[PDB]
């Protein structure tokens, strides 16, 4: 129940607490309380703490308060727990099941049994799935001993929107998207104004009255085409000319969709505008985000995209809308959603086909069944097995075979234990070498997956030497599952890592 | 501990089944005759056994042999193991690691410590992922004691293709696709020749190589004309609405068939099957979409096969290199039987257990089997993890609809949250009525390629009283995607189970 490897005693133990606007100064005078888990919460990661700092009344678009650093004097036990069920924690630690867990954690008896000589216990738990951070749960009375220093006050930076918070969080990564949103906001304002002033003012050719969506989109695609000839949008024209996600039809679909959901009541409030915008599809077209990459990653190109998007919303509002919004609250709100998504891409994350993250392609979904399946262990003679889940979204799509790694004399496919099972039907495979480093295995009867029909590909590896695999030796870091043929096959990739035994 | 005692037992006259290739069905009944896993293999499921009975030289389309039942006299110990790693088995069972596991299994010394008084031990392992069958591994020497009875001989039935094998397997399910393929072959043959008698739109055909785009357009024209014929009238009706079954998909199928079939291929049923089996689009001809086999009558299946037969006939000139009525029909029938058999087998549907729900670009799933179970019969808390991502551009998650039971099952609003690439987002939860709470993220959630989320649902039970079926409307948690006014609905199906 206790993770010894995450538990330790520390002198001057410190941690971080996100603070709401209006408490950044008040909190520095001392931690005071305003069932089992009632307590003061903090984290070891100051950038995660900053995510708790935003106005409660306006959480999508409101002001961020700050981050403070709290320190205990003397010695503190960090007791790390392997479960977050208080009922289970109390039984397995054999203490009163009546009293709330965090009240007991502050009692002198508890601190004697678990403090290893420290003055107080702090509980430690995983911060979140996908995060290596921890959260700390402090007992409120013990929390009176904390000293509280300012780490950062975002309100004091005096920046627009939530820029201060997001610029701070971007420090965590030093591919990092680290954009100066002051510049972007200024360039955007400049570009909208300059674009509003020749061929553009295509406007006169506008129906300017509630028309049909299909006619509105036809017109907005023409407007988009004309708008992109302007020199202030020349780079955007170049970087948006090939990828179909960034095409005029998607700018137009976006603007139409925006105009259809923004009524007077929504346009008049930034929070309600952000909420409405945040549930629309297609924002990737304006952000330049496709295929796992943030392509618009310079202040200039972002401002260009936002400006063009602003103009187009302005043109779509007469054609489909109710209803100024386009250049004011729409720009503020969209900027917020950029920062959200950029932040997601900045954060460490496993990519498709790594660990248990699905690889989605051509209608298929494939994943390693468990994290350990994605690890090819090394340093021993013998056998391992690895399960790959496979299915598809709708109609029956075939699985032609699998490309597997081999290392001459050290890593081989075990041809009798490698197989694929379709809704439990076990299908044997015929494996043939392509070259010294790649074997191709084909199922001995046809495999189809689809809605309601899944497969388990079981790959078995044999090692003849106990010599560890070295980087040089391996060319691919993926197992390539082949789907239907189009002459090319649909390639479904499962990425593995070579590790020694633990 | 490697031995699962809940799956181990001693039995008198222990019996199991063995799939037998053509040519060995009679020979094998005279007796079972011959590193770690070397042994004689069988299964408790005769339908799974039947899947090992196809000609090893023509596994895709070859003839199926049979199934035999093998029985040990006296008492047999079935020793079920929780791992299939022989090196790990020998260590936890303290055995010679220089000696193969299945050799050790057949010795008096092994049979003493693990046999429980039985004359021999048979090893038992899970048959396959997604199956509740077991495979048995028999020591070759011990196996000489087996008597062998015929369960079924597929060649004796004297049917075409692998009809006998698949008709046997369909007995497993008594929805069940249990089609008479002799009828379908007969009806198919008669419709093809009846349609060759306005169809003969064949005159407008280039009759020489052209471009795909022209070929496809002419085949869409041929398909429309073909469908007016009275012998295909039920097909016209049932394919008129679902876009998977549209004429343009029949045309794309036929073109793709003509491009991969050369003369070597057309003249050999095995090679035709291998080539056809890697093409996309076959659901159009099969009438399979959205998790259902729609074409599930002998008449409608024959109409569909007849029509694509004619269309392949018309497409070979326009892009190609008699096949259409011969090996094409024999091959496509076999692929039909494969897929029908998959849909007949017990299987969790999308969003059940750890099967992903794929919809509108999103992919969502329960993180583990236990997450998909809401336990009942206690006061207290549980948590449940749902994985969420999407295939390409950023797509939003608006919220989640959660079940509630007034005064007995409640959302723990403090512990329910969502985390995006590790960023923890708190949720604002408000009841819609007394049975449904809606939770929305306090900061915007987007998923996409390289951005995923973990939705953590926390439930509080106020009562020790077990939930009763009546009390719960839904059987799913509804995760809401982007707005189109409705939201994209992503469903995660749960089961209520007692603690245990």
């Amino acid at each position: 129940v206790v993770d010894s490897s995450k538990s330790f005693v520390m002198e001057n133990f410190s941690s971080y607490h996100g603070t709401k606007p209006g408490y950044v100064d008040s909190i520095q005078k001392g931690i005071q309380k305003p069932d089992d888990w009632e307590g003061f919460y903090s984290t070891d990661n100051k950038y995660d703490a900053a995510g708790y700092s935003v106005d409660n009344e306006n959480p999508l678009s409101g002001k961020a308060g700050g981050v403070v650093k709290v320190t205990y004097p003397g010695l503190t036990k960090v007791l790390a727990l392997k479960v977050d069920n208080a009922e289970t924690i109390k039984k397995e630690l054999g203490l009163s099941l009546t009293e709330p867990l965090m009240e007991q954690v502050g009692t002198e008896e508890f601190i004697k049994r678990f403090g290893d000589g420290a003055s107080r216990v702090v509980l430690s738990l995983p911060f979140a799935e996908g995060s290596s951070s921890v959260k700390y749960i402090n007992n409120w009375e013990q929390a009176k001993a904390l000293s509280v220093e300012l780490e950062i006050n975002f309100e004091t930076r005096g920046k627009r929107g939530q820029d201060a918070m997001y610029e701070y969080m971007a420090q965590a990564c030093a591919s990092c998207i680290n954009l100066d949103w002051d510049v972007i906001r200024d360039k955007t304002k400049t570009k909208i104004e300059s674009l509003k002033e020749g061929p553009i003012k295509k406007m006169s050719e506008s129906p300017n009255k509630t028309v049909s969506e299909e006619k509105a989109k036809q017109y907005l695609e023409e407007f988009h085409q004309t708008a992109l000839e302007h020199p202030e949008l020349s780079e955007l024209k170049t970087v948006t000319g090939t990828n179909p996600v960034f095409a005029g039809a998607n700018y137009a679909a976006w603007a139409v969709n925006v105009a259809q959901v923004i009524d007077s009541e929504t346009a008049d409030n930034l929070e309600k505008t952000t909420a409405a915008l945040s549930i629309l599809p297609g924002i990737g077209s304006v952000m330049g985000i496709a295929d796992g990459a943030v392509h618009h990653n310079t202040e200039e190109i972002v401002a260009q995209s936002i400006a063009l998007s602003s103009l187009m919303v302005a043109q779509a509002i007469p054609l489909v809308g109710e209803l100024g919004f386009a250049a004011y609250n729409f720009v503020e709100s969209i900027i917020n959603l950029f920062q959200v998504v950029h932040n997601s891409y900045n954060r460490p994350a496993y990519s498709p086909g790594h660990k248990t993250q699905p690889f989605l392609h051509d209608g298929y979904a494939v994943s390693w069944n468990t994290v350990e399946d994605s690890i090819i262990r090394t340093g021993f003679q013998g056998e391992s097995g690895h399960d790959i889940k496979i299915t598809a979204e709708n109609t029956p799509l075939p699985i032609a075979g699998v490309l597997l790694p081999t290392i001459p004399g050290k890593l081989d496919v075990n041809k009798s234990k490698t197989h694929i099972s379709v809704n439990g039907r076990k299908i044997r495979m015929r494996c043939r070498a392509i070259d010294g480093d790649v074997t191709f295995c084909r199922p001995k009867s046809p495999v189809y997956v689809g809605n309601g029909v899944h497969a388990n590909l079981h790959v078995a590896f044999h090692r003849s030497s106990s010599e560890k695999i070295h980087s040089n030796e391996i060319s691919s870091d993926s197992i390539g599952v082949l789907g239907y043929q189009k002459k090319v096959n649909s390639k479904l990739s499962l990425f593995f890592e070579i590790k020694s035994m633990a």
